[PDB]
């Protein structure tokens, strides 16, 4: 019992954490195999960021001009590339700790594990969400460019988000490791801000499902909804439309504990139009979204 | 700028992390130099747990009883000893990815890391506290006993908590490295109840400076008040009276924000006496306690 916001294991990650230096700026990157992935922006001086010509700017640049770093130990830069908005420089060494692995690409509302680093080295782990507006509510500092995010199935590592920018806003944005941003956003100090930050509602839906699976039970009420009458409460307070898919992907859920997703919708429109009153669910006093219906059957599981 | 409920990268206690089985029971050991530890109970059958003599029960027990297995080879067990509520099972291999270590036992209020693990595999991490009536709320199912609780600082890994039990409240206990139970609990199947789950105060504050540095600043007032008329609005709402060694380890908060300790803690008092009014801080709309004002100046400079 218990619900906890849990991030994966970030050993096979850790692994893969090298510095990556050009002129005077200094992020990370992610080695896996021969080859070190980075944000592009590596390359750019404060005064570039205002308006860089990515491509010009690389071509003032050598192999020996990107100073590669894994612990204490320098990789020697066989090869560099440009690859939408991150670079991939070859080394001559393969990485000894490359877990097997996948790049892919999320979709809103999905959630995955960042590993915060700064100079190449592992800070802390936490666990966030693609925001409906494309942005993720993160904890950046500067240097932690190049920082990853990424799920883990047994032994894969499947990695979805390199960190890039910080918006005035506080929020975040980055890439899939293809280097194509998340959302509308571009690697450049300008004006760029994030649309609605919508509510995921299959999400929270999700963690009602968990809070009845530990015990917290008082939001269940007497009452059913339709996917239609659900759904014009839902775009009342900024939730996201649910579809027959988020009701499906929710079956396994609604099977453990007997309660039907619309019963579940009814007790979600009550909350939404009642508020808390004070109480709690699961230790918190608003209606966490950050929590797939996968993720909540896997750690109530024990999926290892 | 961002703020997350952050653990420690866990790699280093993943290396430690081993299957341990004594008769049917199966739960996790850790495993540091040549020596595995692991709750002592993993001897007990179900009828065992509810008035078991553990001394009695041990001399049933040889080396070859205890089957260790880590990743997919097995360990020989060359001794076995009993040290409190822990067994320690003396293998003839050191563990090869034995990191710097350390066995601590933590006050109340202190956080820490968990690895959740189950047959001696990780699942997750996450970050918590030990509460002030010495429980910890934590995520955990069968077969997670012997997962640990940990600090890191730089490569040095500091153990400070391995899971023992759930109470029937849904609250967890567990003792410190040598074996102690943080709290009164006893390793039983028995009538054990929590005492008063007050709130850290210390922590609380931590927390508001840690909003006042990412932005929010909403709940900060034009108000002083004193030690004793703080304490006397803290014992009210349960919260654990504020020292003034709490007001030193804050100094470097206050510091870095311009916020003097006590307007802080009149900023917290009429948060208590008002509410949030609906409102969020961080994201969230209580007030959170288990970020200590270490892991909060931890986080807010990315120390790795
Ligand atoms: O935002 C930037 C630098 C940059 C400026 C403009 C465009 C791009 Cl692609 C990158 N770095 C960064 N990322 N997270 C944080 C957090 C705190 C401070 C800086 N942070
Ligand atoms: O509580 C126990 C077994 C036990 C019973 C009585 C005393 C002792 Cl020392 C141990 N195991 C356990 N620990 N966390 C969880 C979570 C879900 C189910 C079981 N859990």
């Amino acid at each position: 019992s218990g619900f906890r916001k849990m991030a994966f294991p970030s050993g096979k990650v850790e692994g893969c954490m090298v510095q990556v230096t050009c002129g005077t700026t200094t992020l990370n990157g992610l080695w896996l195999d021969d080859v070190v992935y980075c944000p592009r922006h590596v390359i750019c001086t404060s005064e570039d960021m205002l308006n860089p010509n990515y491509e010009d700017l690389l071509i003032r640049k050598s192999n020996h001009n990107f100073l590669v770093q894994a612990g204490n130990v320098q990789l020697r830069v066989i090869g560099h590339s440009m690859q939408n908005c991150v670079l991939k420089l070859k080394v001559d060494t393969a990485n000894p700790k490359t877990p097997k692995y996948k790049f892919v690409r999320i979709q809103p509302g999905q959630t995955f594990s960042v590993l915060a680093c700064y100079n190449g080295s592992p800070s802390g782990v936490y666990q966030c969400a693609m925001r409906p507006n494309f942005t993720i509510k993160g904890s950046f500092l500067n240097g932690s460019c190049g920082s990853v995010g990424f799920n883990i199935d047994y032994d894969c590592v499947s990695f979805c988000y390199m960190h890039h920018m910080e918006l005035p806003t506080g929020v975040h944005a980055g890439t899939d490791l293809e280097g194509n941003f998340y959302g509308p956003f571009v690697d450049r100090q300008t004006a760029q801000a994030a649309g609605t930050d919508t509510t995921i509602t299959v999400n929270v839906l999700a963690w009602l499902y968990a809070a009845v699976i530990n015990g917290d039970r008082w939001f269940l009420n007497r009452f059913t909804t339709t996917l239609n009458d659900f759904n014009l409460v839902a775009m009342k307070y900024n939730y996201e439309p649910l579809t027959q898919d988020h009701v499906d992907i929710l079956g396994p859920l609604s099977a453990q504990t007997g309660i039907a997703v619309l019963d579940m919708c009814a007790s979600l429109k009550e909350l939404l139009q009642n508020g808390m009153n004070g109480r709690t669910i699961l230790g918190s006093a608003l209606l966490e979204d950050e929590f797939t219906p996968f993720d909540v059957v896997r750690q109530c599981s024990g999926v290892t």
